[PDB]
DNA sequence: GTCGG
DNA sequence: GCTGATGCGC
DNA sequence: CCGACGGCGCATCAGC
């Protein structure tokens, strides 16, 4: 794509600050640089165009004019060459490994994919599970395959009960040809802000989900979210599908387009919403839109009967789910 | 790392 | 058990 | 020119 190498260069810095350095404020702001660049219309062609971009600041514009200059960036040249960085990069891709996780692990010696194995005894189950299924999570989700999966999720979730509502959001939602795992948000009417007049919604659908064999892991579980592992079903003498990671979240019925927005992103999208809502007075999360008062304090939800009232509050145009990506 | 209080 | 902090993740 | 940067669920640990 346009600005590609130097998207991909950013990307690889915010990715080094988070896992290797631990400055979690670095890599934000990389990220952000990297969105803004990957939505400019033209091609750059000197860090000077670069840094009237927001976000775009002197040190970035500096690595732009040197990746510009040469089609490489020494910086980086020199963190590929780091087997200690590499390998502290590398644990991280592990689901339930992070940075300070791979830190220990690689201070303890374990560098590699055999070492982790050879010393599955130090994971957590999370760890254990991320490990396990460390190639298939690698995969991406063809959307045909993503489809055979809503399919199968609402059909399961409307036995348990047809009053259920189950929207596949993510990427699949904002209508990309792959996802990296799916995600889905559920409603229910005995589930709302001002009551809990049934027990165990989640449950429910998570062991019906659990009963078929489609979730065959978990990962982590509570009342509203549940995150872990699904496959599937494959036909005879045929390769099996990869596992594939699952993220249910139980959103208050009334309360369905602030979960909606929030669970459709992208992640960039929504920091960007939120930022944007809060130098107009508003803070945002999967729940509500609320007015920030003088103190701080946020006042009460106000009414929202659509995604595009979000917008509108903040002073946006609507963009549809698609025009939310990066 | 960037931008603003 | 709790509150608060940290780690991991969405 | 130093200090703030979306927002939150779940799991685990520290210090009660
Ligand atoms: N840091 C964050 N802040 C706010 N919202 C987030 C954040 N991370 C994830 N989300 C939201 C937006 C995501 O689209 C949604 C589902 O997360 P996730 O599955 O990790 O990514 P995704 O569906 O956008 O892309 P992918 O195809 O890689 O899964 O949750
Ligand atoms: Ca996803
Ligand atoms: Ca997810
Ligand atoms: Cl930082
Ligand atoms: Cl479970
Ligand atoms: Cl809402
Ligand atoms: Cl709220
Ligand atoms: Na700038
Ligand atoms: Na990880
Ligand atoms: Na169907
Ligand atoms: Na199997």
């Amino acid at each position: 794509t346009l600005n590609g190498g130097i998207t991909d260069m950013l990307t690889e810095l915010a990715n080094f600050e988070k896992n290797v350095s631990q400055a979690i404020h670095k890599y934000n702001a990389y990220r952000k640089a990297a969105s803004v660049i990957a939505k400019y219309p033209h091609k750059i062609k000197s860090g000077a165009e670069a840094k009237k971009l927001p976000g775009v600041g002197t040190k970035i514009a500096e690595k732009i004019d040197e990746f510009l200059a040469t089609g490489k960036l020494r910086k980086l040249e020199k963190i590929r060459q780091d087997d200690t960085s590499s390998s502290i990069n590398f644990l991280t891709r592990v689901s339930g490994i992070g940075p300070s996780a791979a830190r220990k692990f690689v201070d303890e010696g374990i560098k590699t994919l055999e070492d982790l194995r050879k010393n599955e005894d130090k994971l957590n189950h999370h760890q254990r599970i991320g490990l396990k299924y460390f190639g298939d999570f690698e995969k991406r989700i063809p959307r045909e395959e993503m489809l055979q999966m809503q399919d199968i999720v609402l059909n399961e979730v409307k036995k348990v009960d047809s009053e259920y509502i189950a929207t596949v959001c993510g990427s699949f939602r904002r209508g990309a040809e792959s996802s990296g795992d799916m995600d889905v948000l559920l409603t229910h009417p005995s589930f709302t802000s001002e009551s809990t007049k049934q027990p165990k919604l989640l449950h429910q659908v998570v062991e019906q989900l659990q009963k078929v064999h489609f979730i065959t892991d978990t990962l982590s579980k509570g009342e509203t979210k549940f995150m872990g592992v699904c496959q599937l079903p494959s036909k005879n003498d045929e390769k099996e599908y990869p596992h594939r990671r699952i993220d249910i979240r139980l959103i208050p019925k009334d309360q369905y387009y602030c979960g909606v927005l929030y669970f459709t992103g992208s992640d960039i999208f929504n920091k960007n919403m939120r930022a944007h809502a809060l130098e107009k007075g508003f803070t945002i999360n999967e729940y509500t839109i609320r007015p920030l008062g003088v103190t701080g304090v946020a006042g009460e939800p106000l009414p929202v009967d659509s995604e595009k009232d979000i917008f509108d509050y903040i002073q946006w145009k609507y963009r549809e789910p698609k025009d939310r990506s990066e």
